[PDB]
């Protein structure tokens, strides 16, 4: 499993 | 005289990244001119994460919901692009605060100093040391992809790296700005992981260098060996096997030191060989290999950038 | 994911330093707003470096023989002044860049990433400790005094350092922007070897936090040792007494990774005293003792400045 | 025999 990053960001 | 990770100044590359979104996936992007580069997988969402197509997701999204922030002002997208791995987001303005730049893909064992940064904005600053598997072991979190791994010569920056992503292992990979890839890794969830990892002989030697200059002389021997024969003792030792032209770059450090470069390889075979055997040098005890010989010099004699 | 010396970002502290010459001697000078903060040594000449008499040698140096230079642009000094070892000199202008400055002091403990500036240049950055001793065990070379090592709180800049000199053993010596040194120091060129050297506990159970929470838990063990039979063990292994404040201060990890204080002072307790065993944790075969737990917490959950 | 840290710049 290659964890992959990005921001997870509301609206 | 000490010795530390001593990583690059980050002023120039700071003022110079914006935060990109689009729907509600989010990452930081570096800003060059009216460029503003960020991974592909920016379009990419949680549910088509693993093994995407990114040809037709860039045909679906648009102009409009690439939306990219420069820190509080609002940024403008007139454009869009996807070059081998990043897209190319251009942009109204242009940045003033861009500088003097080129793109350049370092080979494994240079060294540079990662801007580590969390939405659009500076979190922190270390020296990586791309390993020979072509994976840097960074300190990133969620939301990092974009932390462009920087380097400054004569006052130019060369930006080397762009973070995208770990691995089940720990460590990080990610593209040159270029976009080409580094190494055999794919942008997606597969699993996926980097081969065995080979310690750098030539960092090491310049590490000890630098040792020897700050007046740790304790692991130096009279003993003198020949480069096949240490070639050999390290490949059993898993390091990178010494070539001439290694030594020829750390020719500056053998004239500084006054100590010839194969009477401190045989001290490290020997080292290898007998260990550490328990006193430190410079506060580590393992053999650390971090340090370009560019960057030995540059620590141990002092050079501007401004 | 990963965890190394992690260094504040510092473009907000790059374009706040100038070069400062009273003669011969020139070195780094800090310019917040119309003042240009540089230590007392400036009008110190070699001649007289040993036993100086700074309170004559001033009122000999007019606001003419002070030439501060911002990079290209020459600054015209329009009165100077004197703290406790350090300068004050105005200039006609004031600072663009200033950051929300705020001058504070250190305990020792407390870890802050310095600026190292030669011939008044940012050059690069690094996270220095405070020691016990009241010394850092920095990397500056001939010319580096006045490289504020700073530190950034949220958004505003919180100067805590000012490097003065070198000490024989290595380690250097500085002060607050307010001008007193850190310790039992004397600004002259005499014998000032510092006291011994004492590990900081506290960072080294912050640096353990932070090794459990990046996937390393060998260490981790079922023993529990009470606070005061892990202060008995740690004086006699020259660790810093442990005290129910810096439980408090750990507060936070030990919420987080959801291991006790107490426990992981004991997995502390026997690592430190059978030995590392010959396995390292985060890439170090000796207990780092540079990680404050706000710095640990900061790295591994992503904290903002901008 | 502590060093004190400056730079040696002429004129």
């Amino acid at each position: 499993s290659a964890v992959l990053q990005s921001g997870f960001r509301k609206m």
